[PDB]
């Protein structure tokens, strides 16, 4: 097929760590014949087959990963909504409604995948048809809306969102005196995944949201990975968890974070939480908490297992804070790539809002 967008042929920016030790450059390099335009997912899948090939797969309108055929049981979701991403690939939106609905874009690197750059797209958050009760926990949802697993490396997010769509948690039914959570974490990157920059995105509505370092026991495998930069998103209206993050190394820079401790529907809680052995760099980025004292500013980064937080030039409500007395160690290790931190303003974190999703490269 033909190429219609054009900035399809770009590469993750010079900043992030998906631009270390290797460049991400999808499916830059694909053939004419792995240029595709699907508009449905069969034509979706269909194209994904191309493998490790190098290619650009641009979506045109709303790809229903269900098929039109809603899930009977876990097995069928389980068999069906996880949407494989290959090696070398780009799938990048086409106009404003580049839209993904039930299903999870997966990015497992078990059989190598690697070099991938998903762009300029909208994920409505799955919804679960059979969620599994933790006695005591209650019940649990299976599904994300992306997930980067298994050394999965060299990924590039980009005017992304991801939501909850037209169903969100205060829709919630319930089942056997419990509430029926059918929702999972939004994004997800585990099990030795590396060199991920998420940019220019927006998670809006959304309960547990990034979740980078899935268990603090796996140290092994995460110790010394996981290095994720994060700059220019928008994370709206989402109750916990930024990144929330056990051995990674997170990078979250004149990023744009605006929510409520009393919303009635995702209560804010915190947005960075350093969990065991996970270290976060945070810089020029905007705190927006409605009923936040500064008094409280603390609030906005949680300890777990943690303690390595360092915060620069930041703001809480259109003024500077101060995390220092929040008691965190700081964070000593470089930052290998070159960048500009640009002052936050109530025009530049204005400006990152209008800029942040899909619909909007």
């Amino acid at each position: 097929a033909e190429l219609v967008s054009d900035k399809a042929l770009e590469s993750a920016p010079t900043v992030g760590w998906a631009s270390q030790n290797g460049f991400t450059t999808g499916g830059a390099a694909a053939t004419s014949d792995n240029i595709y335009i699907v508009t449905n997912i069969s034509e979706f899948t269909s194209a994904l087959s191309a493998g490790a090939e190098a290619k650009i797969i641009q979506i045109k309108g709303t790809i229903d990963i269900s098929g039109g055929t809603p899930y009977t049981d876990f097995a069928d979701q389980k068999a069906r909504s996880q949407i494989n991403i290959p090696a070398n690939t780009t799938v990048i939106g086409l106009g404003t409604d580049a839209k993904f609905i039930n299903g999870s874009l997966i990015i497992d690197g078990t059989d190598g995948t690697n070099n991938v750059i998903i762009r300029n797209v909208y994920i409505q958050t799955p919804i679960d048809v059979e969620p599994h009760y933790e006695k005591g926990d209650g019940w649990n949802a299976e599904w994300d809306a992306m997930n980067i697993t298994n050394g999965a490396h060299h990924v590039w997010i980009d005017h992304v969102t991801i939501s909850d769509g037209n169903f969100t948690d205060d829709m919630y039914t319930t089942k056997d005196g419990e509430t029926y959570v059918q929702h999972d974490g939004a994004l997800d990157i585990k099990r030795g995944s590396d060199y991920v920059t998420i940019s220019n995105s927006l998670i809006d509505q959304h309960d547990k949201t990034m979740l980078i370092g899935h268990s603090d026991s796996n140290g092994s495998q995460d110790k010394g990975k996981l290095h994720v930069t994060l700059f220019n998103n928008v994370f709206n209206r989402v109750t916990e968890r930024a990144p929330r993050v056990r051995y990674g190394s997170i990078h979250s820079f004149n990023n744009v974070f605006k929510g409520d401790a009393k919303d009635p529907v995702y209560r804010y809680q915190y947005s960075f939480g350093i969990g065991t052995s996970g270290s976060v760099l945070s810089e020029g980025n905007s705190f927006t908490i409605a009923n936040l004292s500064a008094s409280k500013a603390c609030k906005v980064v949680k300890k777990f297992n943690g303690s390595i937080f360092s915060d620069n030039g930041s703001v809480l409500n259109g003024s500077a804070v101060d995390l220092s007395g929040c008691g965190f160690s700081a964070y000593t290790s470089k930052i290998p790539y070159i960048y500009d931190v640009q002052p936050m303003t109530t025009e530049l974190a204005q400006s990152i809002t209008d800029n942040a999703g899909s619909g909007k490269l």
